[PDB]
């Protein structure tokens, strides 16, 4: 009934995180990015109109956006709530929040190296000051917290995991003890692992490149 | 109870429509952008630790994020669920899935915008190419329906508004008359005329200029 359509070395890596974490059977299909430019091969760009990775089919539906299927899946599968905070409550309000500034982190990742490539000059500063706003967020946010929301993990930990395992890239890893046990935490997850298994290796973190930024 | 921080000519307006719409009462403070870069005063800066507009409070919550925002206020004061679909259907996960295009559609915006103020060359195109892919998806994915899940207006509606809006200045508008239709839609609801009202004009869509991409 569900297919997931996987890139390496992308975001996809948690969606498989999140399948294993709710015990859930599905048909894996993995596609290797191209040389050089690390694009989506064409055979993974004919799944969905915006030709990015994950696509998750489950019956009819063809999806793509990792936080739609975090919320899909979460929506349809995980019937005691697991990873979701109870409603009307702040945590539920910010595990949304959380989703959100996920998707906004990988924006500021993106903008401030494509600020760097080319020359913007002042701006070029103003976009890499974004990301290191983001990351105090973050590093602030997980005191005295085991997940994002607090104590349940939720949707929103699969969500962020992407964006912070990329942008340390581009940050100083040093300045944010909290994200990097935080990340520990995620990367030895036990379904992490299942998912690292299922994917002969998930994300190789120590085989980073600019160009993974991209699809 | 609800106060929001109001950027003008942002992504704040969709709150405000949003507001309207569920008839709830909110303090709204307006803040004008900064001459020539655009940037939010630091007046409004001071709300929120990303220093971006819309900042919600809600009682001792204190939000930012279009998409949180409106997930928020959905799952707290629309009781009858008049704005998201019945759960477990694919009008449901469509509803996320909009929500989620949404803000990949802004950034996409961002992105493409800064790559030709810098120079990057080809990567220009790609990323010039990549709002073409979201705006055709928007426009394809509007045939034969009302609202962008179908008859029923939901909080993805409210997200899309704005980077709708925005992203026409970077592509050729006369090629969308769906989306041309679906906007004036939007601009005549009447809780949009009345977050008009509220707002001292609310978007001035006349009076578009580049630098409305970043705050």
């Amino acid at each position: 009934m569900i297919t997931l359509h996987y890139l390496k070395q992308s975001c996809s890596h948690r969606i498989v995180w999140l399948l294993e974490a709710l015990g859930l059977d599905y048909e894996l299909k993995i596609y290797d990015r191209l040389e050089g430019t690390g694009f989506a091969p064409e055979e993974l760009k004919a799944q969905h109109p915006l030709g990015k990775a994950p696509v998750l089919q489950d019956g009819d539906l063809v999806l793509a956006e990792g936080n739609a299927i975090i919320q899909h899946l979460l929506d349809r599968y995980d019937t005691e709530n697991r990873f979701t905070p109870a409603h009307k409550t702040d945590a539920y309000s910010n595990y949304v929040y959380w989703l959100a500034i996920s998707a906004s982190m990988f924006s500021a990742n993106l903008l401030a190296l494509v600020s760097k490539k080319g020359d913007l000059g002042d701006f070029a500063q103003y976009t890499n000051a974004q990301v290191g706003l983001y990351f105090s967020h973050v590093e602030k946010s997980l005191e005295g917290k085991t997940w994002i929301v607090g104590e349940q993990l939720t949707g929103a930990d699969f969500a962020l995991s992407f964006p912070l395992q990329w942008g340390l890239n581009y940050v100083n890893k040093a300045d944010y003890p909290n994200i990097t046990r935080y990340l520990e935490q995620i990367e030895t997850h036990p379904a992490y692992l299942k998912a690292n298994e299922k994917t002969d290796g998930g994300l190789d973190l120590s085989r980073f490149a600019e160009n993974l930024y991209f699809q």
